[PDB]
């Protein structure tokens, strides 16, 4: 006779410590620098692979079938540094928070990243505010 087990909390547990490894910067193998119009200049590091997992744009941007020695510095253009924060914050938590009027900038982060479950709660959001 075989055996199974499913532990349903385990990827939950897990993303808990992938995220404390972020905040330690251990283990990170990419450093977003992100400068938005007069904005002061942000860096956030973080680990490709859970990036990937979560956005079909840092996927195909880290897939290059011939990966760097290491720490990638990675230019972003045109999105806010608190909006990549809370995106980066749901790649690796599976939750976000906002003033009310953040919702639209996060939204605009969120199509560019092609998160669509943020895009779609966002998106859900703005209508029921008519």
């Amino acid at each position: 006779r075989t055996f199974s087990y499913t532990l349903e909390d385990h990827t939950k547990q897990a993303f808990g410590i992938m995220n404390e490894l972020r905040l330690s910067q251990q283990l990170c193998d990419v450093t977003l620098q992100v400068k938005y119009q007069d904005a002061p200049a942000a860096q956030f590091m973080a680990h490709k692979v859970v990036l990937a997992s979560s956005s079909p744009v840092f996927k195909a941007m880290f897939t290059n079938g011939l990966r760097e020695q290491g720490m990638e510095v990675v230019s972003i253009e045109g999105i806010h540094p608190k909006v990549m924060e809370r995106l980066i914050e749901f790649a690796y938590t599976a939750s976000i928070s906002m003033g009310e009027k953040c919702v639209l900038h996060v939204m605009n982060g969120a199509v560019m990243y092609q998160i669509d479950s943020v895009v779609r709660a966002c998106a859900d959001f703005l209508v029921q505010q008519l």
